[PDB]
Parts: C-alpha cells; structure tokens; sequence
RNA sequence: GCUUAACUGUGGGCGUGCGGGCGAUACGGGCAGACUAGAGUACUGCAGGGGAGACUGGAAUUCCUGGUGUAGCGGUGGAAUGCG
C-alpha cells in the first residue's frame, strides 16, 4: 500500500450524513465513512450517533494506513459536526485545525424552491 | 253680497320679470400699462442603487475532462420512487 503521514477530514456534513472522506494532502479520497458506511440509512443515516460512527471508522482507516495527523474539512451543515470531530480526536486523528469548507454562491445560482412539510 | 257657508262681485297688493333712459366705480372683468415676493433662467457646489447603453469578474451551481477513492448517496416524520 501506501502511509499518508498527515490527512485531511473533509466531511461531507449533510444533514443526511456526514460523509468523512480521509484526503491525502495531494487532494485524493484515500478512504472515506459515512452513516451509511458505518451501516446508517434513511433518519439513522441522519442522527448524532452516526456522526462520531463514521468518523471513527475513517480514522480507523487511517490508522490502518498510518493517518494520525489531520486538519478538519468540515463542509456544509448537517448531524453531528463536533461529534465527529472529537471522535476523529479519540479515532488516532487530532484535530489539528477546524475548517468550514462550504460553498458560498454569493448571491448566485437560484435553487429549487422550498419545502412546506 | 250669495239665508250662513261654499260662491260671486269690487278694488289693492301682487304680477318677483324684461326692456329704455339716467348713476355708481368698491370688486370682478376689459384696455393701457408698471413692479418683483409668485413663477422661470444663471452662478457656484451637494446625494446617487435615476435611467439607458458598451466592457469585465469570479463565487457558486450543474454538466463535461483527468485523477484518488469507496457501497453508498440523495430522498422523508419514515418510506419508496432516483442513481450508484
């Protein structure tokens, strides 16, 4: 295989997961965890618990690939932000540095439109 | 006065008007005007997302291109449509 010395967590924080894809410093997914990952679909996908759970199978990859410095990519909003950052923290990844990697179309493209229920 | 009354006669006021002559010049108005407070013009600056026209930007999205890289992603109160 190969050793990643320092990763990057970006997580993909939906609010229907938080995918936690483990970037060598290059810019490749080395691995990624999220809820479904871990095995968390539909509102289980969704909750706190399936936060620190696919991070700390992320990190457990990168052990296993020999990750254990890493700063935080944290995307877009979702369940269980600084859950998953201290269970990375507890998963063989300090957590290095904190970033809100989300995007910001400055008033640009137009969305669909909302919803009522 | 009609028996009274109803009713009729008599004369007034009334018929508010129009027309003609005569008057007034406060006001309107007409004429001749005049003045700058009104209005309109200049000078000098002040606010600018007032508009129009021509040029440019990248965020960002999606798609497309090369990667790494996974069995999940998104979906919702949950699902299942949808895809991998």
């Amino acid at each position: 295989k190969k050793n990643v010395p320092h990763g990057a967590a970006h997580i993909k924080s939906t609010f229907n997961n938080t995918i936690v894809s483990i970037t060598d410093p290059q810019g490749n997914v080395i691995a990624w965890a999220s809820s479904g990952h871990v095995g968390f679909k539909g509102s289980r996908k969704s909750t706190p618990f399936a936060a620190q759970l696919a991070a700390e199978n992320a990190a457990r990859k990168a052990q296993e690939h020999g990750v254990k410095k890493v700063d935080v990519f944290v995307k877009g909003p979702g369940s269980g932000r600084e859950t998953a950052i201290r269970s990375l923290q507890a998963a063989g990844l300090e957590v290095g540095t904190i970033s809100d990697v989300t995007p910001q179309p400055h008033n640009g493209c137009r969305p669909p439109k909302r919803r009522r229920v």
